[PDB]
């Protein structure tokens, strides 16, 4: 736009690319999300707007003018992929892990109350600040990657329900937790058999009506369960049991954040300042 003075495009979505700007009168810094071009996504998006919690990136302003649509929202520093990157050789500590988890958790036991979800969480859109805050950002409305991607998701599920954001979330605590991704499929079909090949292929016991889904075919290998022990080594065993229970098959039986909030895992949680370097 005229009102913006874009500083650097700092990401891409499968819907528009996003720019560090500068508010020309205001001088306020931003992030602008710009979308080259309905009218029903429209009050579902003018409706994030009144979303308000401290975990939740704030949309500033939607603008629609000349076939382009234009999200205004409030700017943080570093995405999580990136403080992950810059953490790789030592790890980020457990107790920075555990705040940025249990905030992650208040910000999707919110959404979920006010029926929102995001559908593709991943690193790139949880974003932190110096304060050592954590935010969801680049709410999905109703080379991708597919790492977080939720098995109902992949095995054509219509309707997604809020537990798939659980499973997202769950899939990127794992990955703070070893410094390696959990479930690094490159194809739908070789994320699907990953994820198989780790929790074990699910049935009919574990998973009701899992055979009955419009990608399932009874010809999938037949995996056994792999002691999750080896999942997730230098997590102690109230993380394994929570990360267990988001990374439960069953849409019904995997964990709400409220629910997730409540776990053993977080009696001792704090609330530490990363080491930032910006
Ligand atoms: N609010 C906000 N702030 C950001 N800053 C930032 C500062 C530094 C870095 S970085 N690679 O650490 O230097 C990254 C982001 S982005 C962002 C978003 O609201 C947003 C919008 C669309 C997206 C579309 C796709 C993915 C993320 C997305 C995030």
């Amino acid at each position: 736009m005229e009102n913006f003075q874009k500083v650097e495009k700092i990401g891409e979505g499968t819907y528009g690319v996003v720019y560090k700007a500068r508010n020309k009168l205001t001088g306020e810094v931003v992030a602008l999300k710009k979308i080259r071009l309905p009218s029903t996504a429209i009050r579902e998006i003018s409706l994030l707007k009144e979303l308000n919690h401290p975990n939740i990136v704030k949309l500033l302003d939607v603008i629609h003018t000349e076939n382009k649509l234009y999200l205004v929202f409030e700017f943080l520093h570093q995405d999580l992929k990136k403080f992950m990157d810059a953490s790789a050789l030592t790890g980020i500590p457990l107790p920075l892990i555990k705040s940025y988890l249990f905030q992650l958790l208040q910000g999707l036991a919110f959404c979920h109350s006010h029926r929102v979800l995001h559908r593709d969480l991943k690193p790139q859109n949880l974003l932190i600040n110096t304060e050592g805050a954590i935010k969801l950002a680049d709410f999905g409305l109703a080379v991708v990657t597919l790492w977080y991607r939720a098995p109902e998701i992949l095995l054509g599920c219509k309707y997604y329900s809020t537990a798939v954001d659980i499973w997202s979330l769950g899939c990127i605590f794992a990955e703070m937790v070893t410094r390696r991704a959990l479930f690094p499929g490159d194809s739908e079909i070789d994320q699907l058999f990953r994820i198989f090949r780790t929790l074990g292929t699910p049935d009919e016991v574990v998973w009701p009506g899992v055979t009955s889904m419009p990608d399932y075919k009874p010809s999938f290998p037949k995996w056994a369960r792999q002691d999750f022990s080896k999942v997730v080594p230098p997590l102690d065993e109230d993380g394994r049991s929570l990360l267990s229970q988001m990374l439960h098959y069953d849409p019904n039986k995997r964990i709400s954040a409220k629910a997730a909030l409540a776990h053993p895992f977080f009696q001792d949680v704090t609330k530490p300042v990363p080491h930032l370097r910006l």
